């Protein structure tokens, strides 16, 4: 038993809710919140900009030190950093950004990072400003992640569509 509430169960291990991931994180305080990161951990907009804003820019300060030490992430890769006031940990995962021409097949590699964590609160990778089809992203999530994932979808219209088209 865990503290996630109002989710619709899609599969054995994948759940989905129309929710603002920032507000869901602040309420649940999950062990892991997933950020929709880029390779530079520049949290300017989308989910990343919202998560970082909610930490009063502490996420960005920590991220800049991480990059100065380690260099950029790989597309499809991840790193674990602090969850600040939102979660114990933040798993920064880089989905391919279609608006940069990145290979969509890397979306499966991105979701594989979730399997290193027993339970996660996450957005749909490569959705939103990353330019992928959220329905494809949901399919890859379901077919790749084996651990327990609670998907927060900000847009109510999109949430309903994703549900109504789910196979
Ligand atoms: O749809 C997009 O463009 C996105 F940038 C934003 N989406 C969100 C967004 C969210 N809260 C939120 C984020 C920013 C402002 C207000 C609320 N909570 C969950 N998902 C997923 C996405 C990141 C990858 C695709």
């Amino acid at each position: 038993v865990n503290s996630f509430s109002g989710y619709l169960k899609l599969t054995d291990n994948v759940y989905i809710k129309n929710a603002d991931i920032v507000e869901e994180a602040k309420k649940v305080k999950p062990t892991v919140v997933v950020n929709a990161a880029n390779v530079y951990l520049k949290h300017g907009g989308g989910v990343a900009g919202a998560l970082n804003k909610a930490t009063n820019n502490a996420m960005q300060v920590e991220s800049d030190d991480y990059i100065a030490t380690n260099g950029p992430l790989k597309v499809g890769g991840s790193c674990v950093l602090s969850g600040h006031n939102l979660a114990k940990h933040c798993l920064h995962v880089v989905g391919p950004n279609v608006n940069k021409g990145e290979d969509i097949q890397l979306l499966k590699s991105a979701y594989e990072n979730f399997n290193q964590h027993e339970v996660l609160l996450a957005p749909l990778l490569s959705a939103g400003i990353f330019g992928a089809d959220p329905i494809h992203s949901l399919r890859v999530c379901v077919d790749t992640v084996r651990t327990n994932v609670y998907l927060a979808v900000f847009d109510k219209n999109l949430y309903d569509k994703l549900v109504s088209s789910f196979l």
